[PDB]
């Protein structure tokens, strides 16, 4: 019951004088001809969604390092590199998102603070450097903010063992592992007050003192509901007004559902649908306003049913611009009425 159409207006089209316009998606995507197409039609960036995080480029470790598995982020890296568009890397530091073994040495021990800097160092250097000048932007640290600590770091076994070093050293390491990948800070509800300050001086003092930071990434993952784009603009005026700072849009999608609500439907509600539609609109039409700093904005899914809120929540959910049969959504053509 496939409905695409390949002949209605290209969304990277549509933005080609204001930013990228891209779309994660999971390995199946690239063997699928229909998933190919319509990437290839509406987005000239891609993220990998799962395929090139630390869990899934890990194989294991021996005495002497670690042992890696890069076939299936290959097939990535050469699909956006033959195709002529981009590819974001996510992620190379992202504690959640990495086996604990990777924490403990080959005797099951945990590491010291220089036993895994020392890791660290070599994971980017091998990870960035198999895709030197291959992927022009990386997620070098994901997540590494929790605003209600004192001191606005997540206690992370990353900060545990390593305290706040870890961040600007990877940094610094993917930098001298492809000196031309733009380097990025990832990170989700930057719409907070409190998380937007701690996010904002953290890569403020960065830059301040020569680390090699290039941009901020706003996930982005929001509601109908939740946050204003009065918010969401907010943290762009403030972020950009770091010198050398640009920022990506990197997981943007818009749930039905307010977070933590018990609401569960079985199809999508119009009226949602038209809300949907028309902050999506307001959206593109704020970050116009910025294209001098908003270099790409990338969706977390390519569309509604390949959404990972679905298994997150365990309920239905309509985030993205196509439906489950590949038909455009009112958020589709509101977006591309905003361009
Ligand atoms: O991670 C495994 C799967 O990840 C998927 O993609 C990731 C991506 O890779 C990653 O980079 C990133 O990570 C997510 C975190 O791991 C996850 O814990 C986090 O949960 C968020 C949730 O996304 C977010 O929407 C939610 O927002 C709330 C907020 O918590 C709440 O405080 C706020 O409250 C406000 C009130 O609503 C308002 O009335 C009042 O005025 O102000 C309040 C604020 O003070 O409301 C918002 C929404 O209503 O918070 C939770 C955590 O608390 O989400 C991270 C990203 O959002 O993003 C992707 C998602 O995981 C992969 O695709 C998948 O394949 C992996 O398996």
């Amino acid at each position: 019951d496939k409905m695409p159409d390949w002949n209605i207006p290209s969304l990277y089209e549509s933005y080609k004088n204001d930013f990228r316009i891209g779309v994660a998606i999971p390995a199946k995507c690239l063997s699928n001809d229909t998933d190919r197409r319509m990437v290839l039609k509406h987005f000239n960036s891609i993220t990998a969604e799962n395929e090139m995080k630390p869990e899934s480029l890990l194989a294991g470790q021996t005495s002497t390092g670690l042992n890696y598995r890069f076939s299936t982020a290959d097939t990535f890296v050469d699909f956006a590199n033959t195709n002529n568009i981009g590819i974001r890397g996510h992620t190379l530091v992202w504690h959640s998102q990495t086996p604990d073994w990777f924490f403990k040495d080959s005797s099951g021990q945990r590491l010291t603070k220089d036993a895994l800097l020392a890791r660290l160092k070599q994971y980017i250097y091998d990870v960035v450097g198999r895709y030197k000048g291959k992927v022009y932007a990386w997620d070098v640290v994901n997540q590494a903010i929790d605003e209600n600590q004192s001191d606005g770091y997540r206690r992370s076994t990353w900060y545990e063992i390593c305290g706040p070093e870890y961040i600007e050293k990877a940094f610094i390491w993917a930098h001298e592992a492809d000196p031309n990948a733009k380097l990025f800070y990832n990170d989700y509800n930057t719409e907070i007050s409190k998380k937007r300050d701690f996010i904002y001086n953290m890569v403020k003092n960065l830059k301040s003192k020569g680390i090699p930071i290039h941009g901020i990434g706003m996930q982005c993952h929001i509601n109908v509901n939740w946050p204003s784009v009065s918010e969401i603009e907010n943290s762009i005026k403030l972020f950009s007004s770091i010198p050398g700072i640009e920022i990506h849009i990197t997981q943007l999608d818009m749930s039905l559902y307010n977070y933590g609500s018990s609401e569960n439907y079985s199809t999508p509600p119009q009226d949602l649908l038209q809300k949907q539609a028309q902050k999506y609109k307001e959206l593109f039409t704020m970050l116009k306003k910025y294209t001098n700093v908003v270099k790409c904005v990338t969706f977390w899914g390519l569309k509604d049913d390949y959404s990972w809120l679905r298994s997150f929540n365990g309920k239905n959910d309509w985030p993205l611009l196509l439906f489950e049969d590949y038909s455009a959504k009112p958020a589709y053509w509101a977006v591309i009425e905003a361009s």
